[PDB]
């Protein structure tokens, strides 16, 4: 059949829906942003820093150049969107309201940059956001951005890997994509990505054993030593919450961080981490549990507020609830 | 002061030196496929794949293997090849036979392919020692005798590690520009890191040593923190994570793979080279990675490498179980 | 102010006229083959061409290669669209009917790789466009595409020059738009250009002169040695259409190719080269004549009919008319 | 065969010359500028400029911008190789003579960015140099630069045209490189041009026709009105020295800028255009005059002087020196 792009593809969809075109347009406008970050992360324009020209600029904390730039791109492509009136942001304490002027019916919380831990020595990093229509009738603030996942209308992610790709859901499963950089495009690549069931694979940061309660102790114990005969589990742990979780999507298996001694309440973000990709994975038929709750359940108190989460391919999650419900 | 890309710095460093051009030829050719291998990792024309013009044919492992294959054979400058990718050693022709023996792996890491996560690209480079005939004897050289190794890393930007003896330098491919641009050089790692890298998966197999080790790093016996864990699943990608954050690399030993996993040649010598030249360690457990004589070209051999103090913590524990 | 892609400047014009999609789906997919036909003018992927890899494929004919790669870029991807219903290519002898399945409401005219002869020495070429609303009730049938210029709903180039360029008109003047290549998209970067009233460029092959008739001898005489004391025009020739064309809106000045002996009814074709430059020269305030009559007011009789074209600063053209009328 | 790239194709020339490698690290270096220009000039990166981060930095004058860039890439480059001790620069009033600790033997002559007028509107647009080793046994100054083009130890040019060209000689024929902008490395495409003996193209700029001597009235004429039977030839002039010089070098026909009344010394500049073109047409077989002797012969006697150039097809300048004989 036919070569689709991702504008293209939204394009299509938002018209048989006879929208009025206000996502289509902030989501193109995500995808610009994507685009910048992902060149700028690409190091696009290096020689030039390093003084080809006879101007000498290297740069000193490149976490923070690429954070900052990644924070202001978003930011700028959003509210000239026209679509926007709450962003949250990693990046930001407060709440960022959109100029009147700029105003549209769409809250977005998104991680410009996840996975800093990993930008200076090249692992992959990310992009991740979700998109939810205001529906208090009063003044936009950040209680707007205080909703839960279940009313998630978009949410997605880029993954600046060795290639770059964006995973996409408006609802109706999940969509893959393709960064062509000879294009410029990103190409529709899947359509309605299917988690496996059970996979083979679970990722932690083992570093935190002293610290586990019982249950996450006991799950890590069954996947090296197997009650079962089966072989055990190979061990993956990229450092960057969206790398971790695209191999989860796409090879099946579970994705860990839970709560330990030093961080109760997790360590990610509900609002513009862990929704979004518990949302990804639900759309894909997968779990998303902070261990108590479905993630996506959870109705958040404040914009920077942590959860535990486990999510990935449904037997994996279940088998691990049930080490919750065994320990207590 | 001045911008400095890989080939003019080697073009220096080989005329300095009055060498003849071959090594700089070598490093050329292999610059340029990977360079080529950086441009289809990074899906380089995908849309035609997906019918953009019509024709609808919706493979990386094989490309990156030809691609350096036909660059270095193309140098002038080889005359036996080994890749990971082939079962016997690859001698050039004699109208294109140089001097240096190539090992490499041309793609590593080739589980996350799919999943898109850093992968790389690996080499070590010899001279032919031997008066004979090429053969892939010239190969099982130790890695005391390398003449220059490094990798590429395709991860979030691709960069290349390299060194010729005299420490590491490292470059970063500007995609604007086409060039690798000098950004380090002499790259020191540190003396002791808080990251370990491992397969914990394979638990049940581990040796009392690995086991106990492991449990240090967690259970720390000094009120320290604990240490963190990474582990990408490339070794090129966690490699030079241990290179520029410090900490410690392990493959060692386990009960499914007694002697270990990874690939002596074009692996561990490799990655072995450019640790030490940085003033880290690269141990099998019980001698040098670079010591380790080679008997065939596929030969497996264990791998601990990293920041020296976390090495020699490993080897206390090695020692304290015989 | 903001910073506006093509494809966002377009949905912002058709959210605000209440459109249904229908021709910002067309122009979004007529940018993406301009996208792919600008990759592969610019020798993307010629190392391996050229044996990278061991697979050495030299093209024996670069010029029919490009253009039959650009043509079909161009069909498919608008066909690909749902949004036309016929096509008229430089390169096909008869229209193309779009499948029922994939039928859509507008019409397309297009030279995929204007000035072929100027491949194998790299200069400028380029992609011509004008879109057309399916007017008959009946079957499409290339009928549909012999409407004259005065009814063109949208019409614009690309240029790939120096850098990548696209000039588009939807009937509100005309805007250029650059493709930034490290990030893929075109950029707005002038708003309602306007043609000089008068230049000082003139621009035809000269090589006809023992072909032109009176009145072209007179004018271009007149361009070399002035009667006023003013300073004779500047010659510039180019050789591609688009790229002669485009000088003339950004410099001002006149483009000539007349009816000659040899060409007695020109060479440019009416429907996918004289028509589309005659819109947008019109928007942007000059004038585009066959010398008789307003390109834009011929009626097409046939899909590859010729026509004769001078156009350019209104003044100049006018200067131009007055000497076809001064040689009765 | 194999696939070459420029700098391999070079090294290995290099190497059975047995030489110092210090004309081969030139040539690298000024590939290096060449790549940065071509970046440059395709655009990468105008959407920071125009605020896709939110800071907008749009330029004024493109012209002036890239010339200086182009310099001072150029300048930076090839001083930073250490194989140069003197520049002479289209752009640069005095020579450059290089600092003490960076010197080495030879002198380049280079115009950085040429057909400036073509750069507002697209049209192609290149970079020309020659290298001369310099011969005298004093300190470096600006008459290392005056020797005549028959010295040249290596000229080419770069066009920036539909894709980048390089056109290379060092003694031995004229070799074509292609950038493969997916590679970021020249490719080597042909080896060894030849001109056609005989063309059927004329350019020059018509423009001055009140102006010309007898004798380039006399041959413009004849390429127009052949008294023998033939076809007239066809007219291109594209404005960039580089692009039209190019066409003449792969088409055949003939390249004219004469003295004229306005400008009796002619235009181009001896040092940095003139020079190196014609050793290109005359290493492919070529000739290139000044219409009263071989523009390789002319002993520069200013670093910017001026020279009348004409050169090409041999048949198609004997025909023109024939017309200046006829005239006295
Ligand atoms: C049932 O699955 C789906 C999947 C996707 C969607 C949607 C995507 C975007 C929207 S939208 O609200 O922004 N509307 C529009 O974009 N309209 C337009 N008019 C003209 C043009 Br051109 S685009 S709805 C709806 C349902
Ligand atoms: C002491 O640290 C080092 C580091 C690197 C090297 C080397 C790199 C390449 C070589 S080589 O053998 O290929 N010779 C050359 O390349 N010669 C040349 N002539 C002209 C040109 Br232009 S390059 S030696 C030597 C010593
Ligand atoms: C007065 O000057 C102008 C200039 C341009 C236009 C037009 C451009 C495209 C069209 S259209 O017909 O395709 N419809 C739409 O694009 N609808 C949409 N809804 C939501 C989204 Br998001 S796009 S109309 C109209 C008038
Ligand atoms: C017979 O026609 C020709 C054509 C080209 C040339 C030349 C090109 C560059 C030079 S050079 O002077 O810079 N020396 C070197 O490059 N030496 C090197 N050694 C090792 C490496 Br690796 S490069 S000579 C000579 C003769
Ligand atoms: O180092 P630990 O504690 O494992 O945290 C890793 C997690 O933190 C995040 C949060 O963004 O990365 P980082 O702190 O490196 O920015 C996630 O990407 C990653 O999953
Ligand atoms: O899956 P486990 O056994 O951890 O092996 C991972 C190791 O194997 C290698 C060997 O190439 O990768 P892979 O099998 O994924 O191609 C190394 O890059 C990596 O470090
Ligand atoms: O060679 P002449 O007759 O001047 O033709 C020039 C005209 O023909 C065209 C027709 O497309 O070029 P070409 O045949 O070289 O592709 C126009 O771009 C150009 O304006
Ligand atoms: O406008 P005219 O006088 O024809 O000058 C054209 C010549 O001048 C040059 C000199 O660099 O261009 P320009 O003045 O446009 O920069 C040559 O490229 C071109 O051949």
């Amino acid at each position: 059949t036919d070569m689709l792009t991702l504008t293209r593809y939204v394009m299509e969809k938002g018209r048989q829906a006879k929208g009025t075109g206000e996502l289509t347009q902030l989501l193109n406008s995500m995808l610009t942003a994507i685009k910048a970050i992902s060149s700028a992360v690409r190091k696009a324009g290096l020689a030039h820093l390093y003084g080809i020209a006879g101007s000498v600029n290297v740069t000193g904390d490149e976490v923070k150049k690429l954070d900052v730039l990644s924070n202001s791109l978003v930011i700028n492509m959003l509210q000239s969107s026209y679509s926007t009136c709450v962003l949250v942001s990693e990046e930001n304490k407060d709440a960022i309201i959109t100029a009147k002027e700029k105003r549209g019916k769409y809250v977005v919380c998104f991680d410009p940059l996840d996975g800093s831990s990993n930008i200076d020595c090249l692992a992959s990093i990310g992009t991740i956001f979700a998109i939810y229509r205001k529906t208090s009738e009063d003044e936009p603030s950040e209680k707007d951005a205080l909703q839960c996942g279940r009313n998630i209308v978009a949410a997605g992610y880029a993954l600046y890997g060795s290639a770059t790709l964006v995973a996409l859901s408006t609802g109706q499963g999940v969509d893959l994509f393709m960064l062509d950089p000879a294009l410029g495009e990103f190409v529709l690549v899947e359509k309605d990505v299917k988690i496996k069931k059970k996979g083979k694979i679970y990722s932690l940061n083992e570093g935190y054993a002293k610290y586990f309660d019982a249950a996450t102790t006991e799950y890590v114990q069954k996947k090296k030593f197997p009650e079962d005969g089966s072989a055990p589990y190979g061990a993956r742990y990229v450092g960057s919450m969206v790398a971790d979780v695209h191999r989860t999507l796409v090879y099946g298996g579970i994705f860990l961080y839970p709560a330990n001694q030093k961080s109760p309440k997790g360590k990610l973000r509900l609002l513009y981490e862990c929704n979004p990709v518990a949302y990804i994975i639900e759309q894909a038929g997968g779990l998303a549990t902070t261990g108590t709750q479905p993630v996506l359940d959870v109705k958040p108190e404040a914009i920077h507020q942590r959860v535990p989460l486990i999510l990935g391919s449904p037997e994996d999650v279940q088998e691990y609830l049930t080490c919750v419900q065994k320990n207590q």
